[PDB]
């Protein structure tokens, strides 16, 4: 999670704002807003407004704005402080390009308050999306079936806003374990918030920090397009050595790429759900020496066909080759892939719950 080298010489594509709701949501939002970079004249690129009831845990500059709902978060308390909530949005997010309403599902923040925030930003013409966590415990999602749940209205109105970035806590916890086998569970949240913040910051950075090798780009404007696409969005990342990108024995590297597309950075996507994507963008980044030998029609055409067959309904999916002119000798043979796939369907676990609600 250290992008100091890339930052000093690069930039971010979108000035993100984060509207956190509830503990988990506010925790993620705060972490993103606390983000410190070496980007020149943009030390703290992200801003956040944290909406939560009063609490000591709430223990979480000037880039952050806290809004207490008292109650010492439900639809009622949200609506009862909506004027102050919106005034803070009006005063803190004027220079933002995109707002992420950050909320935990199955947690202590109802979908009722979530829908009200979505209605707010929509009625006021903001560019915004959803950054939502799914609980490690399935049993926690049953809350979505409760009498006051508005998960169905949110799902049915996906076209009103941008991408829904889902975060699978079960997934991040395992990465946390396999990563830090000696750490205590009590340390997970910290790691998690940081992983989420880094994932979003990384793609935001990569899309405005390197030199395009061709006329095909995955730049700030294309990133904006994808991020503003309705439906679920999945981020994927892969690093390989030059010697594996052998277009004559494509299975090694393509197997790795296909696996990365399904086992994303924050959520896992089924082959059949990916096939359902509406938008797709992918960037490759490597050294000047490697770029010269790697970026030819054989490789790029092979890449285009592979991706086309996996996301058949994507109108135009750019394969954008880039060169990191600042690549060290040690990183010289490394080839990095950054993928964004948008307009994905909601995952089965959530989708089954919505269908149950429609029946009822």
């Amino acid at each position: 999670g250290n992008f100091s080298e890339i930052e000093s010489q690069g930039n971010i594509s979108l000035k993100f704002g984060f509207l956190g709701l509830g503990m988990g949501g506010c925790a993620i939002a705060a972490e993103c807003a606390n983000k410190e970079t070496q980007i020149k004249n943009n030390k703290y690129p992200y801003r956040a407004i944290l909406v939560n009831t009063n609490s000591q845990d709430f223990k979480i500059t000037g880039n952050v704005r806290k809004i207490q709902l008292e109650g010492y978060v439900g639809e009622e308390a949200f609506v009862k402080h909506e004027t102050k909530i919106f005034e803070a949005v009006k005063q803190e997010f004027e220079d933002r390009d995109f707002i992420w309403i950050t909320c935990g599902l199955g947690g202590g923040t109802g979908t009722g308050a979530l829908l009200k925030a979505i209605e707010m930003l929509y009625e006021h013409d903001y560019n915004f999306g959803l950054l939502l966590t799914l609980p490690r415990d399935a049993e926690a999602l049953k809350v979505l079936e409760n009498a006051t749940s508005r998960i169905r209205s949110i799902a049915m109105n996906q076209e009103a806003f941008g991408s829904i970035v889902l975060i699978d806590n079960a997934k991040l916890y395992r990465k946390f374990e396999e990563e830090n086998p000696s750490a205590l569970a009590n340390e997970y949240t910290s790691y998690s918030n940081k992983y989420i913040a880094d994932a979003l910051h990384e793609i935001n950075l990569v899309t405005s920090s390197f030199t395009p090798f061709s006329d095909t780009h995955f730049d700030a404007s294309e990133f904006a397009q994808v991020i503003n696409t309705p439906g679920v969005l999945s981020l994927a990342k892969l690093e390989l050595k030059s010697n594996q990108l052998d277009t004559e024995n494509p299975l090694g590297y393509l197997t790795q790429l296909g696996n990365a597309l399904e086992k994303g950075v924050l959520y896992d996507t089924e082959r059949e759900e990916l096939e359902s994507a509406k938008k797709s963008a992918l960037s490759i980044v490597t050294s000047p020496l490697r770029a010269g030998r790697l970026y030819n029609f054989s490789f790029l055409n092979q890449m285009e066909n592979f991706l086309k067959e996996r996301t058949p309904y994507v109108d135009e999916r750019p394969i954008a080759p880039y060169v990191n002119k600042h690549t060290t000798k040690k990183e010289e043979d490394i080839v990095k892939f950054y993928s964004v796939v948008a307009g994905l369907p909601l995952p089965k676990r959530v989708s089954d719950i919505i269908d149950e609600i429609t029946r009822i």
